[PDB]
């Protein structure tokens, strides 16, 4: 924990130094350095470098001006190595990849990718880290949803180091499943000599099962590089303080940070704020109800957002662009979880699914139809298992949100009770 | 379009002239002529004539008085032929039948008819035009719901011109189904030599399928004859202007019209207004949500209506009757559709049916159970097809309501979001 | 009716006299006598006596003091016999047992008992009178839920008077089922020579079926002894007036009564009030919606109650205890029913389960999926029967609540429309 916080704090400290360095190299003002569009281009450069460049936006003469700078990849690689105390440091690089993955997950529906791989486009909640490269870092493997893994494996199915790459990914997915039955099916997909349709079929089944018997996907709050750089510069020492991705740290960092974004004429700056907030806390596929309660303001579905992507294309013109503050703070904080919720146990039930009339009064007599009717080889075990589950079943018992003043997470608030971010479009009202 | 508007405008112009003529024949005042109960009796007469009569209500000495007039059928037939520029004109006659059908559909549940034919009384949404005679006009065929057709065909199943009548009706129903599978079943019902139980069974199946894979039923705004007559008299030329049943025209006509109704002591005049508004725009089986949004005031379920039928029986006494204005205007207008919504395509999905927990917080983890579990000869194709459909699936993409000032339907309003008119009674709370 | 009211009034009159007698024997003040915790201990004594005692709470020196008195069982038995005009009187004894049963049903979830017997812990609505002894009184048999009966029978399955005890209980349960099919299964469980697993399996099936095809369980408003005693003393004659358990009487009795309860520091006195109100009208497993409408204030789920049990354990200290008035009155009253609602008939349907689009507008097209899809040896009859039922189906047609001024129940109020009391806990959100 102390040791984990040590190295995590070491990599964020490295990202910070690099960004500051890069900001002076481009002679950007502090405000300009803290424009989300500038941070992404700088993030893109160091990721691409492992000549290159992209749009860098300057406040010039009361107007926003675009410029596509170019840097030698050898020079960037040097600047990254040296901001990270000599070492090559692939850790912070993958941390900035996961940040981009989270923003992608929050911005774009990847249905076109899903249908090509033979997957149902309603599996987006399984798709964390799908834009993240195949065989990324260990942290990248940790963060990838069940569907991402399944998608990657079918791309394979569609040179004996190909076999080990296949096996590694089978094992990654297996480690994500919380039931032995699902785990046993992955062994059957892995054990296959010369994989094909039966494996494809199996993986589609597993993906669908992961909608109810959800897998263990890690969630890591990853912030634009400018946030870390701004913190280092302002006097914060991530090596002395340590740092965490799943605890209070990132919430408390955003609470002391101010990030900006370029805003188009049609766009609501609050809606841009929601998007980058979601991305920051890897919350694209969270229940909107909890996202709201945590933030303090309503987290609206994608379809009701009066905004488009964070990045401003080379096509559109700068003379209409204004720049707004991003609202990334929260009312409460909550630990980020690796868990997919309850899947196992089935230790009794404890509840009520029908009523017994006491009074002679006209009314309907409510009962939980799917639950009552429900009770009337590894494939059928899974079927029976998800047939047993109910949307009403509670996970994370005893756990709750925390006040920002609660450093040590001592007094959990359990919240009382629109769930899907991608539920509202021209085809479906979910 | 111009040609369609020409003839439609010609038949409404004919109905108009006839009503004016009839109003002078009975020496009725303009107000009296625009009493819905008077219009229906005049409508009844010309329909029955193809001696006869019915109750005609006059404002006499500060009180409402009833009188059952009588006209020779030869004289009425002459008056109809001559108001329609010589010609026999069966078009306007069937237009006044469809108006009566729409009012019937809005007023009376026809469960007793449904059970005799072996049909489920919950199929009322399939029952448009069930009170309309068998083998009416082409417009009558167009307006009949899937269930009406099925009901008519079973009545048959329960003299070789009987065979062609059977075949015509099979083809009418077939032309209504939007899926080839349903269409293929109708061919199997039609092809049958000496039809019986298997056909009955097939038709019950098709009817049930039309609740999810809905058929193409035409909808035509048809107004009481007084509305058209009042318009002709006031200076409107339906031949010069043309006229439409599915566009803006009828909405804009009601906007410039004022209709009255006799009201009983218990009845709410607003609730009478809702009923005749629904009837007018053939909306008895529309979603209450859209009916409301269009009208601007809430369209309440049948069970919550403090009113009975428009027609006042010969039994009840006139001394308690008062007369109220009918409120038939709307906030918005919308094109009337022939479509039954989406049934085909299945081009991907694009949505979200489960959540992936990001935060360690106590809550249930919502998922779309029926949809996820769903994925686990022409009869089974249909079963699989309606098993694939979901209540959340969106039809009429891109289409919306219009401001009354928007003649050419240029700026569609897409509405944001109690659905069943016949959902609330002593047996069921739908 | 007059004869039934005669004897019922006779037993409540007996309970009343006994309580008054007991109150003087303990030299308690009227206020002290009307403390719910005192009444229960006195109720416990006469039930246990058929030496003994329990905690009796006195208001001493501005503080609440506890004392565990002791009485000879021979003396209590004498006091009960003599307050009941000589006779042994087992009737009032079982009436005080049913009162305790109702409070138990309202206070404690009995999942631990359910799981041992192999039953689903979600069957609590079937569990009326489970804490009531096996083979209680006839009134006790009447009041026991389907699940209680099933639980009792499995305890058996897990000395030929054992056979008759088995058969009596099979017949009790049978008399509760409203469908012949369920009744026929009980005959098959009863007819079994040397019962075992097949019977266990059968009874679990029947219990589950009783969640939809609900059985006839009697409900009797039974009040703490202090309420009856207080009434006798104040001048009310239950033999001259008669008395009822299912009519207006108990509501009207509570309306003229004032009961108290000891309250802990954390507890909301209103929430204590809800609990004892529910217990009093045997309403633990009623729909919360009707319980509310009747009472006039919201009847909250168990999980949202800031209270624990009525009885104060010997462990906890008296110096923190305060005493509050219990709010047991109601806005309306309603007859208590023996019925389990509709299970039979299936006389047509009359309703609407889908919509037919009239307007070309973007929206989803709602349909009742489970109902439409539903239509696609005694075990299968039951399956088909509960598959036919719907949560939306209305029972007790024409019946409603009454104003407290409406003695003869002349003007029924039919109510317009959270249902489960035990639906909210750390495992489930129902
Ligand atoms: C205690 O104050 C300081 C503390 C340190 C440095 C400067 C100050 C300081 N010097 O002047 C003022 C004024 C200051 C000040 O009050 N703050 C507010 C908090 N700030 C902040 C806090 C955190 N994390 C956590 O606090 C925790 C994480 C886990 C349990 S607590 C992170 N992060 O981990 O990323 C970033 C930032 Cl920027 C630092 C600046
Ligand atoms: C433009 O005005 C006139 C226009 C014509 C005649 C008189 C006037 C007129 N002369 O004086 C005043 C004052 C007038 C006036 O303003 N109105 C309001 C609209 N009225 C009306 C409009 C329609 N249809 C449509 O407008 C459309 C349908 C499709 C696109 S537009 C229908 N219908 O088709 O059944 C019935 C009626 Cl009654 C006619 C009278
Ligand atoms: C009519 O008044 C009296 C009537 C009798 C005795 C005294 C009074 C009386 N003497 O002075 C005042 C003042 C009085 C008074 O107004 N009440 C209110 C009602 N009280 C009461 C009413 C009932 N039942 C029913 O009323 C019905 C049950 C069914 C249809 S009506 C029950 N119960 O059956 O358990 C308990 C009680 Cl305590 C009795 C006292």
């Amino acid at each position: 924990a102390t040791e984990i916080r040590a190295s995590v704090g070491k990599m964020i400290d490295g990202i910070g130094r690099f960004y500051i360095q890069m900001c002076t190299e481009l002679k950007l003002s502090d405000y300009e350095g803290r424009l989300i569009q500038n941070s992404l281009t700088i993030e893109r450069m160091v990721l691409s470098a492992f000549k290159t460049g992209g749009p860098i936006y300057r406040r010039v003469d009361g107007k926003w001006r675009r410029e596509l700078i170019l840097y030698d990849k050898e020079e960037i690689r040097r600047i990254w190595r040296q901001a990270n105390n000599g070492d090559d440091a692939t850790a912070g690089l993958t941390h900035m990849m996961i940040w981009h993955s989270n923003l992608n997950d929050a911005t774009y529906q990847r249905t076109r990718a899903l249908v090509r791989t033979g997957m149902d486009p309603r599996m987006c909640s399984l798709m964390q880290g799908s834009t993240l490269p195949r065989r990324s870092g260990a942290a990248g493997a940790a963060v990838k949803g069940v569907g991402t893994m399944v998608m990657e494996l079918i791309r394979m199915i569609k040179g004996r180091r190909t076999r080990i790459a296949y096996e590694r990914m089978c094992n990654i997915l297996k480690g994500k499943f919380q039931t032995a039955a699902q785990r046993t099916m992955v062994d059957q997909v892995r054990e296959s000599r010369n994989p094909g349709n039966a494996e494809f079929e199996d993986l589609i089944f597993l993906a669908r099962s992961a909608l109810i018997l959800r897998g263990s996907v890690a969630h890591k709050s990853c912030l634009p590089a400018c946030v870390y750089g701004s913190a280092v510069a302002s006097g914060y020492d991530f090596e002395r303080e340590g740092y965490s991705l799943v605890g209070i740290d990132p919430f408390r960092l955003l609470q002391n940070s101010q990030v900006y974004s370029l805003i188009r004429p049609n766009e609501n700056p609050a809606h841009k704020s929601q998007l980058v907030w979601m991305a920051c806390h890897s919350a694209a596929f969270e229940d909107l109800r909890v996202s709201s309660f945590i933030r303090g303001t309503k987290v609206v579905p994608r379809g009701k957002l009066s905004t488009r992507g964070v990045q401003i294309a080379s096509n559109e013109n700068m003379e209409t662009m204004e720049s707004s503050t991003l609202e990334l703070r929260s009312r409460y904080w909550a630990i980020r979880t690796r868990s997919g919720g309850n899947t196992n146990q089935q230790r009794a039930s404890s509840g009520q699914i029908s009523i017994q009339p006491t009074f002679s009064v006209q009314r309907n007599l409510p009962f939980d139809r799917p639950t009552i009717m429900a009770a009337f080889d590894m494939r059928t075990e899974i079927i029976r298992l998800m047939e047993s589950a109910r949307p009403e079943d509670v996970s994370f018992q005893g756990r709750g949100v925390f006040e920002l003043s609660d450093e040590k997470a001592t007094s959990p608030i359990v919240p009382s009770f629109g769930s899907y971010f991608f539920g509202d479009n021209a085809e479906e009202y979910d």
